[PDB]
């Protein structure tokens, strides 16, 4: 019932009561962990905006207040009759800050409350779509210092008036194949790099080309869109000792900011609603660049380096990962884009978690996606247990729109 | 029910249906997973059930289920369980019982080699003597001057719990660990506590920072003695740099053969509570883990400084840059001393096709990802992409108590 978690490090040692309000599943059963898996009616609505409700009264101290219960009730009257509801300002706040403050797959939670949330529940079209995108692009670049922030479209209503932002992410390196068979650009956007052709978009066919962004509004078939260039922060990749390194021909946009996912906050479901922080500088350095089936560029700066690549115990990727590492760190810094270290951001999480631990009794964290992707064990949070459950509201995966638009 | 687990970097799909014959738990729920954690006297009445599944495993594993043979072996467990509240395994059971323990350990990745297990039965122990000649032949074997060879040895199983055969040692080899009055630590931090017992037991510690430990052996469920493994039998190597002269002069160097020791081997039901068991070391053990985990030797920064890293910011991945140096020192020196050992992208990858056959042939294979994904460089290793399901299965090997805490001393 009051699970515990202990640090190995530190010998720190934390009670979770938090996981006793989880409501949904967790893919695993006490016979099986999937815990590395990626993807493990008016009756139903009113249940969900009251646990909700009661979770957004007692934050703000008025737990059963009238001001709780009338709410309660005419939130319940809506339901009864709209057969849905609408959240008030305050709530669509509360409830994306807390979205993000149960991602527990997210690192840098420390900063959620600091959340900026821009309510675009009053659009209506691709355009309008359009145009509080490059807002929120624009507000959340920030010139360099990033702030993070979230736009939140319109909700869901019958399924068949859905908004979606088909990119993945809002800015993304586009992917083609070529007669080579080889791949040109990033090869986990090929696809999309694909139907948005399939829609006309005139692709300059480079390694690093800034896809268009595809919105879909209310329903109808999406749109192409080319966000203004001056919104799009961009970081040459050169290293402090390499100068070879800028050879290389590597570049990063400053901005992550993922788009595809669906918000739930009270049972109501918010199917377009694109985040943005900041990276943690791992995201580029060993999955963008490193990964095998993606930028895939382990080799080529082995070579530069002039290592050992006959024999795997050389540890020449390794060596050359790192370098890498510390050369997209050391870009961003020189051109004040915001970015953290995997040590900055590992430790700050433990910080958090404590914080969390004895303010709210808890934090979920899914430990398989909390530990870098590099120096794992030179990390604090590899010594660190951590308890997945998952609490609500919260950021939810949804079938990509392509595999579910009937045009 | 099927289950599949996805490899990302390859779209490979594999499909689950071993994990139908798991029993035990997992530590997990519907509503929260402990994936995690890191530790999540049988009666006659519990007893023969897990022998016969056992029996029924070997005796399908050797093509024989339903034969006489197997009918007549469940009937002698049976009448001998009832006869005497337990019984005894054959040798062919025994060794087939080791080499399925290992094969089920989902937290190893080297379980490509289960088959080539060396049993050792010392079922016929009886004193903290005869357990220092099997151990010593054990390492002896186990060492093969530097060509490794994987192994185990099997003491007598738990009788009344008052009796029980154990090796206080977490590993057979291990460096002491010393707490100095100032509150800095001399050698290995983590054998501290144990270090203590074993002076309180009147080992006559050296006090350096690399002093092997002695045995400290419990037979038949007597007070543990004291024994020195002959030097002569401890393989050990000077860790130097394939380029910074230097890296020897941190007076660095590890012993060749793990051998884990305090775990316990449950089969058919018994329960064997003293298994040492040895293999042989992924560089990242010793290299990430051993040498630079903050609680262990904790060498970062001073290779850092002598590497001359920007050391003012985290940044700068000056820890990052001296644990890739560390690593490829470890690595150099075992493969140049030719003692055995294995990087962290040659074992996963072997691990990567030793899971896909095992699903092929087995319908699964039980991986414990926390565990399988190496401690630095984690997703340039093919295992960070696999998708993979945790379950338990027997024969296993368990965590058991450690036996300071449970043992009543006779005096
Ligand atoms: C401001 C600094 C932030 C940092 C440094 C940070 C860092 C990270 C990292 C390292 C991951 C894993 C990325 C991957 O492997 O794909 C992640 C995942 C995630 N983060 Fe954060 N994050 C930040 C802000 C945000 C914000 C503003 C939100 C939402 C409001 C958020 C929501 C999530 C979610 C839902 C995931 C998991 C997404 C998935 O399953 O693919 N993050 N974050
Ligand atoms: C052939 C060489 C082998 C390699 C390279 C290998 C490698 C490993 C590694 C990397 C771990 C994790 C250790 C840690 O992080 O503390 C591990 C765990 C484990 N291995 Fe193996 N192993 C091998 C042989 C064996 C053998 C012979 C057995 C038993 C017959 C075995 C049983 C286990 C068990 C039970 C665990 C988990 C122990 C625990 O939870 O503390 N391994 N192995
Ligand atoms: N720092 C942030 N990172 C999140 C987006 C960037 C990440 N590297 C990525 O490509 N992904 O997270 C995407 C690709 N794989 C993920 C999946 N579920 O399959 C989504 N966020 N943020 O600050 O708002
Ligand atoms: N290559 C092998 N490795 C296993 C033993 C060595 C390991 N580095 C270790 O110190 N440990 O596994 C011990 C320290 N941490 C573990 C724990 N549960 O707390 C036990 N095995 N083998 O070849 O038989
Ligand atoms: C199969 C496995 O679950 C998968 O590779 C996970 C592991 N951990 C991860 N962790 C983060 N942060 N991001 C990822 O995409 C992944 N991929
Ligand atoms: C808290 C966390 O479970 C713990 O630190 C685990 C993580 N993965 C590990 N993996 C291996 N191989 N060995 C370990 O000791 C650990 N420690
Ligand atoms: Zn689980």
């Amino acid at each position: 019932r009051f699970l515990k978690v202990k640090n190995w490090e530190t010998d720190v040692v934390l009670t979770d009561t938090l996981h006793l309000k989880s409501t949904l599943e967790t893919g695993c059963t006490e016979h099986i962990c999937m815990g590395s898996i990626m993807l493990p009616t008016k009756d139903q609505l009113f249940p969900l905006a009251k646990e909700f409700l009661d979770q957004y009264y007692s934050s703000i101290k008025r737990f059963g207040s009238k001001a709780h219960m009338d709410r309660l009730e005419e939130v319940n009257k809506e339901i009864e009759s709209t057969s849905t509801y609408q959240l008030k300002d305050t709530e669509l706040i509360y409830g994306a800050k807390h979205a993000w403050r149960n991602a527990s797959r997210c690192v840098g939670r420390i900063q959620w409350s600091k959340l900026q949330v821009f309510d675009a529940r009053d659009c209506t079209t691709a355009h309008g779509m359009f145009n509080y995108i490059c807002n929120h692009v624009k507000y959340a670049t920030n010139k360099g210092n990033l702030r993070s922030a979230i736009t939140i479209f319109p909700q869901r209503t019958d399924g068949k008036h859905d908004f979606r932002v088909w990119n993945s992410q809002l800015i993304r390196y586009a992917g083609y194949k070529q007669p080579d068979g080889s791949t040109l650009g990033d090869p986990a956007n090929v696809q999309f790099t694909e139907i948005c052709i399939q829609q006309g978009w005139k692709a300059p066919r480079g390694r690093f080309d800034v896809l268009p962004l595809l919105l879909q509004a209310n329903g109808n078939d999406p749109e192409l869109f080319q966000i203004p260039p001056e919104l799009v922060l961009e970081v040459p990749i050169r290293h402090p000792k390499f100068d070879w390194f800028k050879d290389l021909g590597l570049k990063w946009y400053g901005l992550p900011a993922v788009s595809n996912m669906l918000l739930e906050i009270g049972g109501l479901e918010f199917s377009a609603c694109p985040f943005s922080g900041w990276y943690m500088g791992t995201e580029i350095g060993v999955r963008d660049y490193c990964d095998n089936s993606r930028y895939n560029i382990l080799e080529e700066v082995a070579k530069k380096m002039d290592l050992d690549m006959r024999k795997t115990s050389s540890l020449w990727k390794d060596q050359a990962l790192v370098e890498i590492n510390i050369a997209v760190l050391y870009s961003f810094q020189s051109d004040k884009v915001t970015i953290v270290d995997h040590h900055s951001a590992t430790e700050s999480f433990i910080k958090h978690m404590e914080n969390e631990y004895r303010c709210r009794g808890g934090c979920p964290a899914d430990w398989v996606w909390i530990v870098p992707p590099m120096s794992g064990s030179i990390t604090p949070v590899f010594h660190q247990e951590m308890l997945n459950y998952r609490l609500t509201p919260s950021f939810e995966y949804q079938p990509d729109p392509w595999n579910t638009h009937v045009w």
